């Protein structure tokens, strides 16, 4: 009932499908299969949750990668066995930068790659690369939903704490490496820091598959640090539709 | 007074009852398992890969909450529980031995981690070893022996990946970049015990900020014997490391 | 002068926020030829630079010489003269087998084999290229009819050894880069070239916009010797895409 | 001579499989004098080897020298004479206010700083002891009574700037170890020394046994210059638990 | 026409030469040529430009680098296959010890590796250091003239501006590797910056070629930043003189 | 004592600026016997100095211990004391065919396969010695006539795998040193030993003149296995460099 060791799936359940959404949350997974026709679970494994759903007459398949490089890496490389060529990861994001606002969303052009997993794929010096026909797909999906969009560089991080200079800890220390880290990444217009870009786009470019970023703007760090509880689903609502819309475009 | 003291969790401090430690496996659905050997048993919270359930110890409150698979996510569930109140950390999981002499159905303990995954370095730089707490090494330790295991002490590499980190060619590009080829090798050579995903990222945190840390894993694979685990063995030696964890935890309160 | 190296002021340049930075001196004058009012402004050892006209707007072109630290010269003062985006027009050896002579190539990314790109931003960082920027390339590259591949580029400190060259003195290359162009051709990498990663990763993080664009000369699958004739004519066939994605970015 | 360095035969060890490892060539005979029949087997460079009997079986006492390179030769050429666990006695200086002067430190694992190690095992690669040998150390402070403290050690290959001395000629420290004792110390880290890096890493990573243990003579955070007495009676307080582990662990 | 890639020479241009003076500044080829005999222009292609001459009937090569490791490897490399073994370097340089004054001329004895070119002829733990019989002939020769004399290390970066800390810039910013490394080398009794030591040192001493560096002091770092126009000429041609003189004594 | 482990005050140095660093603590005297007035001040640890006297002027003789941290700790001491000329003289194994058995070695830089170094300056600063002492030494070889070679200098923090030796317990070596012997050799490199490194980079980056002199008792392209009384010649050849060497500082 599986030819892959976590998500459980056969490439007979993909149905055909080259593509597919990758969120972190696979509570996630059924509100983006939803967006399209003849939505059906296929599985459930860890934090692997996996859905196929019809877009334009077409097979997707909406998998969850959970939190960071590691489980991501799994997700898409036995994706990729099962015959996926083009990923598309919808995140959530905290932005750096005063300019963009809670409501954005981002389009990565590139990471900083702050992770680990990345490098078990390339070098340090190969850059995590989005692909040109995904993030082209993304920007105009943005403007399809019409959104207020920003698009560059985004620092991925392994952890949600002291690699984004989150002081409020149980510590309430950051390592020297990351001391001031965030106003360097500020000041060479990085636009926001989430956990798995740097992993997804590194081993995509450096396997010949195709990779796009996008998330929505959940917290700006230079305004506010907690979140509101109404605006996170609507700025999760609009960024899953462009994620959607841009899977149309690369059918 | 509350709905959720932590970011990711979903749990406030008032539901942990007191709680000071918790044991911490990579699989949520290996959460119900380890709370089910304990008294009154609870489930809390689920959320992304989060599952917590609470239970009694000798009286005593436990917590049992999910990682799920790498550092980064492990790395948000410790600093939560941490936020909570927890004190002491015991991981319980699975793992692939690469020595010829550590069959599958053994016990490991890990004394320390190879370090290769990134979010160690996000709490102390690489030269700073990855290493568990003696107390909680003592305590799985005599666990293992109190229940009767097969049982190996020693180093852990804990990598990244599942995949090119461990040194698996039978992937989608079959390629493992030059920093990793012949990496399982120079660690057999080295004393290496294994591979798991959590245990350097775990070890690091918690030894670098004053929280206990303790690692166990049974063996479902060796390396230099096979490949592909058996779905019987799997769920034994599974059985025989959660109840080590357990009788290891009574000894920590 | 404004400046320490270009022999430039700011008046020189008549409101010009775009250039075009080829490696080469000599090709300068080839690329404001192709634009209206074409006007030689100085040189001083590997920086020679000219102004042109393209769709009624001042536009620069300016060379950077061979490699990050003279690029890194190059950019930095224009930039302080007032350019904010910069369009790298280069040659370079192909080392993926499906790849021809004469193909243009449009950098999205580049491997940092270089020292200057982390003078600017740690490792970390990548030597990605403005996504405005890439898009009139690719365009300029469609709208014209040449044979484009767009993706990552290894951008090399050195000619010889850091492209795993082995015909030179020594006939050795360092434990580092033993192997590499086999590494980088697993990877999907392109290409061989000497400027993007210092480009590309100072003008990312500086809130500059930069492209890179290049035709190929040389296949490294195939053969060394680059032919006297199709240099020419990949040259000048890369030189005019440059120049329409310029015209896109204005 | 079987040995490059030491000066010993295999014979000369009468199947020795257990060596405490001090660094003073001058502690050599403090130890071997309180163990059953003392005998000085060779005095070359900073290598002195003393054999002794403990209950009824032979144990081998070996200086090390200051330093991972001399730890280095001493493990490695002991380990070719037929050596399996290897037990370290050093002195020490505190940096926790928690932990005074007189206090016994056992380490369970040690940051690298220093340079040996890696000839041994790559950084990410833990420079953690043996865990029977750290119970046996841990027993035997329980058992003489003593106040012990378990945990990490910060290994330098340096006494002045890698410990952050500021009281030196020159008075500065490197940026690299610049704020770094505060790093350890905020990292929970019990203490500096100069050789369990070394020691822990290669003997982790080549299947042969480790323990170590120290007498803290100085503490980091209230006074400079130690005491010339309470020093001596720290030393022998921890050479009788070094001793006594020794005993478990036959 | 030609022998090698970019220089345009061939064996026979050189007639039997092994030395070669290498300046950064291509205009610098003819005058240091011009201090020799029979002086013959040979090619100029990029920022190379060659001319031989001779020096006690031997004849000796002068050969442009440009700025910086990459190009400066190139004319080295090409210089060694047409059959050169002796490298001098005299350059322009920034002092930034007080001690040394505009005008003084400065003899390295090995480089801080504040490049990236060197890296892919040696690991950074190999030394870029000079030749013994060249250092001491431009020693010697610097005492011959009569000339304030510096003998020690240099920073060799691969930047002139965030690599030697300067922050009139454009960003006005310097990454935090570079953030107080001036400081951190003038106590360390670093003497000056330049752009090519670190490469031409490197790759020579690892390839069993010979390679001298000398410097004519045109700025202090302590002191002001704007140089004089006829000051500079005037130290280029104290140390362009030097260097011709170590020349004499190396063939 | 001023300070804390030579056990040697300032006023025991009679006002000498220069010392001779040996290795070997057994060699501290034979240096001393060739100068004027030989007498022993301290003992400690690896640690002994003896005090001469060349061409009327007092010059230390003080062991450093094989390896950079016992180095660090002599040469420091030392420099607090008033020392600031060191002079080092140690034994080799040479890696080049061309380099026989009995040649002497003055280092120019070295290769810093070492960690102490490391504490002073970061690995891209160079591992230089003094032009003065290196021209000393080198002018000194050619007074007594010695077959001399004047270069770069491997120096590592162990003698086994950071030297490729596989003679070994193990009989492994570390992925990053295989193959490391071959790339130095091939880079020029000429020898191997344990001290220089630390030595020549702790004193360049602060202000301390050092100088590098070896004697070849082992090629290692040859034979491991060197003859007894062709060690002792080497040595007294080498010894007789240094202290003509010294006497052309002071
Ligand atoms: O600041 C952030 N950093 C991130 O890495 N991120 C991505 O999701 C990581 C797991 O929530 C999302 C945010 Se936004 C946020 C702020 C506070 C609480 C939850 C999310
Ligand atoms: O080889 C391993 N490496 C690991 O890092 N590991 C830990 O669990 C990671 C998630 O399954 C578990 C094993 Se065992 C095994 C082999 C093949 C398929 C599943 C599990
Ligand atoms: O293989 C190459 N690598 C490069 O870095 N490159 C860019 O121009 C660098 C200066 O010639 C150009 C080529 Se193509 C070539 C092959 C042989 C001779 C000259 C150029
Ligand atoms: O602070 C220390 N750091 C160490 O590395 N250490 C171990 O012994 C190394 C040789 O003295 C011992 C001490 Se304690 C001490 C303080 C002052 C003088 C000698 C020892
Ligand atoms: O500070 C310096 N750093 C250098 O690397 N340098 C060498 O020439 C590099 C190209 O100008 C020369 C100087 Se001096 C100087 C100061 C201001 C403007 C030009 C030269
Ligand atoms: O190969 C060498 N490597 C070294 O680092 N070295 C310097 O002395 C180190 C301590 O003996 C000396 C030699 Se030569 C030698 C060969 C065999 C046994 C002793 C010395
Ligand atoms: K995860
Ligand atoms: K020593
Ligand atoms: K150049």
């Amino acid at each position: 009932k599986s030819d892959v060791f976590h998500l459980g799936l056969t490439k007979n359940d993909l149905q055909g499908a080259t593509l597919a959404i990758v969120p972190g949350d696979p509570d996630r997974v059924e509100k983006i299969a939803a967006l399209m026709d003849k939505p059906v679970k296929l599985a459930s494994h860890r934090e692997f949750t996996t859905w196929r759903a019809e877009l334009d007459g077409k097979p997707v398949i909406v998998c969850s990668t959970g939190i960071g490089g590691p489980s991501t890496s799994i997700a898409v490389e036995e994706l990729a066995q099962l015959g996926i060529r083009t990923f598309l990861r919808i995140g959530t994001t905290g932005a750096i930068q005063p300019h963009i606002n809670v409501g954005d969303v981002l389009v990565t052009t590139a990471s900083v790659r702050l992770d680990g997993a990345s490098l078990h794929f390339a070098p340090l010096e190969f850059p995590a690369v989005a692909d040109f026909e995904c993030t082209t797909a993304l920007v105009e999906a943005a403007k399809s939903i019409g959104a207020t969009t920003h698009v560059g560089v985004t620092a991925s991080s392994d952890t949600f704490y002291p690699g984004q200079e989150r002081y409020d800890t149980y510590s309430g220390r950051v390592v020297r490496h990351f001391k001031g880290s965030m106003e360097e990444w500020q000041a060479m217009g990085v636009m926001n820091y989430e956990m798995e870009s740097a992993t997804l786009l590194t081993m995509c470019a450096s396997q010949g598959l195709r990779a796009g970023m996008v998330a929505g703007v959940i917290v700006n760090r230079t305004q506010q640090e907690i979140p509101n509880a109404e605006t996170m689903k609507q700025t999760e609502s609009h960024a899953v539709k462009i994620v959607v819309e841009a899977a149309r475009r690369l059918l």
